[PDB]
């Protein structure tokens, strides 16, 4: 059980200047070829020669040109390479190998694999050693000369990293391609790609230098027609990072493909990014909406690594957050500034507020730079992405948006070519935050504790308005529960943007203000405040922590109505229904804890209601918005407010609650689901894969919204709608009527009608299979098992077993069955996906993460699967690293 520990960076002691390879693809293996041109570092002790190697079949291996002996000079266990230190030459040298892989049984996906008729190479973190023997660390930088060759008829298109500089035919119907990548980089970020691929191409033009950039895009044939908006986003994703940050892309191509077979959603190789087929392919016909902003932000995510993560690099995988958040925050920037939708932040945060809070709260909580691992695939998660991105973003909201630009600048200057550490990227913002202080006194050395503490802080207010004096206080208190990784936990520098809102006319009352909350607590006062405000607090949800206003349901109704943040209204609207629900809640169980024969549910809000009535009827309101405020609190969000959640009582608590805002404004609800028909399902542009509505598509997501909520309420004759729904040309619309369909006896013919629709696109298929799993049915466990015989079989594509299985893990009522059946199936999967793909199989684990936070029963349920998961003989190291974390072992 190798610990690694972020305390323990050493350089290392050799260095690795050129990798010259050649990369021979056959039917049945494929060769590798590798010369390390090598050198002695300065702290180098005498050490042996240790390289990275994973599973790779040794032919042969030399140092300059003398071929080594197993067992007197070097020893292989399929993991290290050791090469007994007396036989290491002490200045520069040459090492080769060539060494036998096998893509086609690369099941896994790391390394060099086979995604149908591609091959395809995916090497963070850890897969270049899959490839060939290398130091396989961030660190170790190198110049990179790489030849391809295969079968020309079955791989026609080659590509690697930089340049092609030759291409040539080879006996027996095979060709090469050489590729020389001359600018150091880290082995991770090396790529391959060989296979019969057709292209989109465009040229780009540079904002200052002028320079031209022929821009590719790929997939296999069947799909070529999918890949117009992709290269769309990467022409938006260029001139949003000119525009904003003044950065130009620095190559003369940018190549991005799409493969059907991939772990994640995609990967930044320079010059050359790989897809997820679902992040990169889209058409109007054979897409929902969802496709769209999907794509919009992976392309745009991978453009801006080539900066950073591409052209400044981490010393180590402990600053994964340095690249990674840093690269989400850019991200969230650009496509908030492509889609104009307030939609788009409050998305991230109910992501953040759902998951993200989730995770910090479990067993597996981590800071966003972790201390120590084991396994670095268990280190990517939504923590070091998510809450990484929000720590990255509030460097803006402290700074303002022309010293962010100054410090962001500082950073890449001084660090472009190079490794770097968060601590330099802190030590940027610092020389902005001096700058803007006006005081070379000022430091950020506390902001420093939001990359080691874990967990998520709560920041609460008490409120003081003296009218005679006009003025107001708010005192704010922050707290951090101790956990497993700090046992006391440090006061954070909190950014509070405000406003105060006059309940009068609604107006703001003072300028645009960011509390700086650099204590445990801390009172901020406010003269000349005409009249006692209702606090507008955390606008744009400006810091990653639990906010709990302490306003009453009157005040939170009034900035729901009236304030201008759409956070902190979607926030009001929020905290209304959380003080609901756990109240209807604790209604529920005690009635079932004491088993009583009658008792009273407090209804919900009155005012509340008419102010959801009233803001959904007024036409200047935004679709997006409006879809929010109709839906509760995700279950993921809802648990981390409840000890011992019987997912039962929760169930029923949430049905309570929309029955009685239905029964007042189904009617309403229904107005405007026909009234939003001809502007929502417009076809105007449905031939135009260029031309993306974002809006359209809220006010698409609004009517599938309320057509829910209408079918679950059995509104009369709405089966009549979810017919004629069915009828639309977009597949959000027909797979949506499938779903709400599911309350009638119509489901069966609607899933039929609905798969022939689907079955023919590799990618609706898999969207048809989510809406399947996630459909509100009662024989779901049946339906699943139909899944399984009939379209996903023996599948090993990660986007299939996942579309089968983890919507249907949010089921509230039917995946947590008392029976501990729906458990017992999710394990079932992972333990049999454990066998070819242990990234997946922990990916599959998602639903026990809340194991711990269940009532007494499912908790001994979840934890019994977990347990015989753990004893499975052939368990991963990534599977039973991540379920000890999670069992608390
Ligand atoms: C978060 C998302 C959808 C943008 C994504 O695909 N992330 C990538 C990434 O950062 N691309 O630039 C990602 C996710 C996980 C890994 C990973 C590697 C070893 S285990 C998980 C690598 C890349
Ligand atoms: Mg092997
Ligand atoms: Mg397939
Ligand atoms: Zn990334």
């Amino acid at each position: 059980p190798k610990i690694h520990y972020r305390k323990d960076y050493k350089p290392s002691g050799f260095i690795i200047n050129q990798v010259t390879l050649n990369i021979n693809i056959h039917d049945q293996e494929t060769i590798v070829r590798s010369v390390l041109d090598m050198d002695i570092s300065k702290h180098n002790v005498g050490e042996d020669l240790v390289f990275d190697g994973v599973g790779l079949k040794i032919n042969e291996i030399s140092i300059n040109n003398k071929k080594l002996v197993e067992g007197e000079e070097y020893t292989y266990d399929n993991e290290f390479l050791t090469i007994f230190s007396k036989f290491v030459p002490k200045s520069k040298f040459a090492f080769s190998s060539e060494v036998i892989i096998h893509p086609e049984t690369n099941y896994a996906l790391t390394g060099l694999y086979k995604s149908k008729n591609i091959i395809v190479s995916q090497c963070e973190a850890t897969g270049f050693r899959r490839i060939t023997f290398f130091i396989d660390r961030p660190d170790m930088m190198a110049k990179y000369d790489v030849t391809v060759t295969a079968d020309k008829e079955k791989y026609p298109v080659l590509l690697s990293n930089g340049d092609k500089v030759n291409e040539f035919e080879i006996p027996g119907g095979r060709h090469g391609a050489r590729f020389n990548d001359p600018p150091l980089k880290p082995c991770y970020l090396f790529a391959v790609v060989a296979g019969d691929l057709k292209h989109l191409s465009a040229t780009y033009i540079t904002k200052y230098t002028k320079k031209k950039v022929e821009l590719y895009v790929f997939s296999e044939e069947k799909y070529v027609s999918k890949l117009q908006w992709a290269l769309e986003c990467l022409k938006k994703s260029m001139a949003f990072d000119e525009d904003y940050f003044g950065l130009e892309y620095d190559l003369s191509r940018l190549n991005l493909v799409a493969v059907s077979d991939f772990n994640v959603g995609a990967m930044e190789n320079k010059g050359l990014n790989i897809f997820n087929a679902n992040s990169l392919l889209a058409s109007k016909k054979n897409s929902i909406d969802f496709s769209y902003a999907r794509i919009l932000t992976v392309v745009g995510h991978e453009y801006f690594h080539q900066y950073t993560g591409n052209r400044v690099t981490l010393r180590d995988w402990f600053q994964l957050t340095l690249k990674e958040g840093l690269t989400v925050h850019r991200e969230n920037l650009f496509s908030e500034e492509m889609t104009k939708t307030v939609t788009t932040r409050l998305s991230h945060v109910d992501l953040l507020r759902s998951v993200q809070f989730l995770e910090d709260s479990s067993p597996l909580s981590h800071p966003i730079r972790p201390e120590s691992y084991v396994s670095m695939e268990n280190f990517y998660t939504t923590t070091v992405y998510d809450k990484g991105s929000e720590v990255m973003r509030m460097y803006l909201t402290i700074l303002g948006e022309e010293y962010y630009k100054k410090g962001f600048d500082i950073y890449i200057k001084k660090n472009d070519g190079n490794t770097a550490t968060c601590e330099d990227f802190n030590y940027a913002m610092e020389q902005a935050y001096k700058m803007k202080k006006a005081d070379n006194s000022a430091n950020l050395n506390q902001y420093l504790l939001w990359f080691s503490q874990s967990g998520t802080p709560h920041v609460s207010f008490k409120y003081n308005y003296d009218a005679e004096k006009k003025q107001y206080s708010i005192h704010v208190n922050q707290y951090t529960k101790p956990d497993e990784n700090q046992k006391e936990k440090k006061p954070l520098f909190i950014p509070i943007s405000v406003g105060l809102i006059n309940p009068e006319n609604g107006k703001e009352m003072i300028s645009q203000t960011t509390l700086e909350l650099t204590k445990e607590s801390d009172t901020f006062v406010f003269n000349n405040i005409a009249v006692k405000p209702i606090p507008s607090l955390f606008r744009g949800f400006s810091a990653p922590v639990y906010i709990e206003d302490q306003l009453t349901d009157e005040e939170r109704i009034l900035l729901l109505k009236y304030d201008s943040d759409a956070f902190v209204r979607y926030n009001s609207c929020t905290n209304i229904y959380m003080k609901q629900i756990l109240m209807n809640y604790n209604e529920f169980l005690k009635a079932k804890n004491e088993k009583l024969e009658s008792f009273q549910l407090t209804p919900v809000n009155a005012q509340f209601i008419d102010a959801i009535k009233y803001l959904l009827e007024d036409p200047h309101a935004d679709a997006g918005f409006k879809s929010y405020i109709v839906s509760l609190p995700q279950d993921r969000y809802i648990i981390n407010f409840v000890s011992n959640l019987d997912t039962d009582v929760l169930a029923d608590t949430k049905e309570y609650i929309y029955k009685q805002i239905g029964d007042k404004l189904n009617d309403v609800y229904y107005k405007m689901f026909k009234s939003l028909e001809a502007k929502a399902d417009d076809l105007t542009y449905f031939n135009d894969e260029s031309h993306v509505d974002f809006d359209q598509m809220n006010m698409r997501t609004l009517r599938n919204t309320l057509l829910s909520l209408l079918s679950k309420a059995q509104y009369p004759n709405i089966l009549n709608e979810i017919i004629e729904h069915s009828k639309s040309p977009y597949p959000s619309n027909w797979l949506t009527s499938l779903s709400v369909s599911a309350y009638f006896d119509k489901y069966f013919e609607l899933y039929d009608k609905t798969y022939k629709l689907s079955k023919d696109d590799e990618l609706l298929l898999q969207e048809w299979l989510k809406t399947v799993s996630r459909s509100d049915r009662k024989d779901i466990y049946e339906i699943l098992k139909k899944l399984e015989n009939e379209v996903l079989k023996d599948s090993k594509n990660p986007n299939d077993i996942r579309a089968v299985y983890l919507p249907f893990t949010n089921n509230l009522r039917r995946f947590h069955d008392i029976s501990g059946k729906g458990y017992k199936l999710i394990a079932e999967v992972i333990t049999k996906t454990d066998k070819f793909n242990p990234m997946v199989a922990t990916q599959l684990c998602e639903p026990f993460k809340l194991w711990n936070k269940l009532d007494t029963k499912r908790q001994e349920l979840m934890l019994n699967e977990m347990n015989t998961m753990l004893q499975e003989p052939q368990i991963s190291n990534n599977l039973k690293e991540y379920l000890l974390r999670l069992t608390n072992k």
